[PDB]
Order: structure tokens, then C-alpha cells, then sequence
């Protein structure tokens, strides 16, 4: 039918959405502002106040301020996933281990799997990050969800997205993920896909893919050009590269950028939707590469502005949000799903 949902397509989804009803705090409704890091000393730049007025998103949902706790919430996620044909949702994580963090990522495996969704994680730059209490978390969150009928395999493997792995020197990683080292997931009840962050040139990021031995690697950025790796130009050789050396590229497109609420000072990142048409050039860049995957940034990273979550017109006494202009809420929703279907028909 050119309908039913892409297992090679990955929509990085944020679970940290707080109401005071569920939650006790609107949290991450309410965030700090981010300081200039090249602003000087005694700046003191404040909080958005997370009230119905004033959110820390340059756009506003049509959800309104949701947790991400709430299961009538995460049945409209999943509604909203099947109408992108996106089959992968690829979870934050954080390692809180805090019991509302066990609750949250159940009740989204739940709710995934009422709709065929597949579970994913994305693993954080979580405090001392290491390759020894990775691996450990990678067998916490096999033995914990491996079984649950939601949860992703790619022929017979986890698959886990490492967020600024780079924080991680390869002769660490190699000990993790290279098939002979100390501490090694390859062979094991835990192996998986590790998919490591390509930020800048090949000539670093060649070495450090491979002698970190990673499976592959995605880009995240939803800027163009905010780096090497998201410059999507740059897309055809990352594959050819990929391609040569037996690794998974799994570049991130997105529908824009602005994140100026949290952080003012960081204008020069923004990149206008221009209604629809920044989306449309960077998902066409990302299957003529030639690729066998494709993640989405973002879902709803409501600060960073990538969201193709339905986002409404809203002005109020505290501040005029940008929403989808000439484009309806869904959008962003229905759209994917039109890239989806033009990719499945490249694969
Ligand atoms: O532009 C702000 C930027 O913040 C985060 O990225 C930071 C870091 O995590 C990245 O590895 C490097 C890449 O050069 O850039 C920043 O320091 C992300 O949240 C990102 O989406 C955001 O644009
Ligand atoms: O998911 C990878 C990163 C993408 C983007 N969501 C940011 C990063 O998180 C940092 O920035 C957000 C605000 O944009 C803060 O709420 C987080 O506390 C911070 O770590 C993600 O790591």
C-alpha cells in the first residue's frame, strides 16, 4: 500500500518532558538559559519559567506541555510515528537510574509495541562515561528489554546510537568493540550495532571509526554545516568510504534548526524551514547517497527546534512562537512519510 512503517529509519525521540500533574515540575518546559561560552564572566542569564505562557522551544506543541511519563501521550507519539512511516524510535538515555526512568522507558516499549514500533536507545554522555560501565549498561538494557517484542534487532543485533563518542579515545572503545578485546560484546549475548557520532574531516574521523571499531556512524546535526559530517555534500563520499570498510552510514536529516530561546547567543546556527523546503533538500541529499538507513533529528528536541512533532501557531504575553507557516501541524509528519516511501523505493 506505500503506508506501513521503514524498520531502516530511526527518529531520535526525547523522554524528558515533565507536567506538574504526573511529574511534580513542567521540566524541560522549564530550562536554564545556556551562558555565552564566549560572553565573559558575571552573566547571569536566567531561566524560562516553563508556564503555559513561556517554554523553552521557539515553537510550541500542539500537545501543549506534555509529559513524557503520560501513556494517553505516548499513544498520540505512536499514532504520530505510524503517520511518518517512521518504525524506529531512537530513545534518550541517560542512565538517571531513578524508578520514573524504568517507569518511562516501559511504558514506551508498551505503547510502541501496540503500533509495531521498534525501540532503540541513543546513549548519552551520561557522568564518567566509560567503555567499562557502558558495556555494562548495554547488557542492563538487553537483559531488562531485549525481550520485550518492541524492542529493535537488525538481522539478529541490538543496534545502539553512542552519542559525542569521541569523549572516548579509540584505544578505549577498541577494548569494547573489536572482536579480541578485554572487554569484549563481540561473540557474547550482548553484541550489537554500535554506531558512533562522525563529526568532522575524514582524516580524523577515518582512524578514529576504525580503530575504535565501530559498525558505523551517524552525523546527528540537523544544521547544515554545523559540521563536516552534517554538511550533507559531503554524504556521497562518507558512504563510499562506509562502503569500503564494511561500516553502516546512517546520516541525520532534519527539518531546520533554532534554539535561541535556550541559547541566544547561538543565531548563527539557525536554519529556516523555509516551508518544508530545508527538509525536502537534506532527506534528498541523504538517499541519493545511496544509503541503507536514515535517522531523523529530531522527533521533539522542542529546545534545538529539529522537531517534526505538530507544532501550533501561538503568541502570548511572554512571547510570539514561530510555527509551521503555510504548512499545516502535520506537516512534518506527513512529509516523512512522503521521504520514506522515496527511500524505500531507492533501497
Ligand atoms: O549548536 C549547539 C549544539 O549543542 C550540542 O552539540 C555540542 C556537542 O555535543 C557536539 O559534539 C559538538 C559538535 O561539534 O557541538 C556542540 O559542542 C547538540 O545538542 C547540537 O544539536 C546543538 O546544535
Ligand atoms: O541527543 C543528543 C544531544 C542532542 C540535543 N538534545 C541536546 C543534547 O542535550 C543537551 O542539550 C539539551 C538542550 O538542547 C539539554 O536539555 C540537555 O541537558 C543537554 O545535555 C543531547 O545530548
Amino acid at each position: 500500500l506505500g503506508t506501513e512503517l521503514d524498520y531502516d529509519t530511526f527518529c531520535f525521540y526525547y523522554d524528558w518532558y515533565g507536567s506538574e500533574a504526573i511529574d511534580g515540575q513542567y521540566r524541560h518546559w522549564a530550562h536554564a538559559i545556556a551562558p555565552d561560552p564566549n560572553g565573559g564572566s558575571g552573566q547571569n542569564p536566567g531561566t524560562i519559567p516553563g508556564t503555559q505562557e513561556s517554554i523553552a522551544s521557539n515553537f510550541y506543541p500542539q500537545l501543549g506541555r506534555y509529559s513524557s511519563s503520560d501513556p494517553n501521550i505516548l499513544t498520540k507519539h505512536m499514532d504520530m510515528f505510524v503517520m511518518a512511516r517512521t518504525g524506529v524510535l531512537a530513545l534518550t538515555w541517560w542512565n538517571e537510574q531513578d524508578e520514573t526512568e524504568a517507569k518511562r522507558i516501559g511504558l514506551i516499549l508498551d505503547a510502541a509495541d501496540k503500533k509495531k514500533i521498534k525501540v532503540c536507545f541513543h546513549l548519552e554522555p551520561y557522568p564518567s562515561r566509560n567503555v567499562q560501565n557502558l558495556r555494562e549498561n548495554i547488557v542492563k538494557l538487553i537483559t531488562r528489554y531485549g525481550n520485550h517484542p518492541a524492542f529493535y534487532r537488525k538481522d539478529g543485533k541490538p543496534l545502539f546510537f553512542i552519542y559525542d563518542s569521541y569523549l572516548i579515545e579509540p584505544s578505549e572503545w577498541e577494548k569494547l568493540l573489536s572482536p579480541g578485546g578485554s572487554i569484549t560484546i563481540r561473540n557474547t549475548a550482548y553484541d550489537a550495532l554500535m554506531i558512533g557520532l562522525w563529526t568532522s574531516s575524514p582524516t580524523v574521523q577515518r582512524p578514529f571509526i576504525l580503530n575504535a571499531h565501530f559498525d558505523g556512524f551517524y552525523t546527528y546535526f540537523a544544521a547544515t554545516g554545523f559540521t563536516y559530517g552534517s554538511t550533507p555534500t559531503n554524504w556521497v563520499s562518507m558512504q563510499k568510504w562506509a562502503k569500503e570498510n564494511g561500516k553502516i552510514f546512517i546520516p541525520s536529516v532534519g527539518p531546520g534548526y533554532i534554539d535561541t530561546r535556550i541559547r541566544p547567543w547561538n543565531g548563527s546556527v539557525i536554519r529556516t524551514r523555509t516551508d518544508g523546503q530545508y527538509y525536502d533538500a537534506m532527506y534528498r541529499k541523504a538517499i541519493e547517497a545511496g544509503v541503507s538507513a536514515i535517522s531523523i533529528t529530531s522527533f521533539n528536541e522542542w529546545h534545538e527546534g529539529s522537531q517534526i512533532e505538530p507544532a501550533v501557531p501561538y503568541t502570548s504575553s511572554e512571547f510570539t512562537y514561530l510555527d509551521y507557516e503555510n504548512r499545516e501541524p502535520d506537516y512534518y509528519l506527513t512529509r516523512t512519510a512522503y521521504w520514506v516511501g522515496k527511500f524505500r523505493e531507492s533501497k
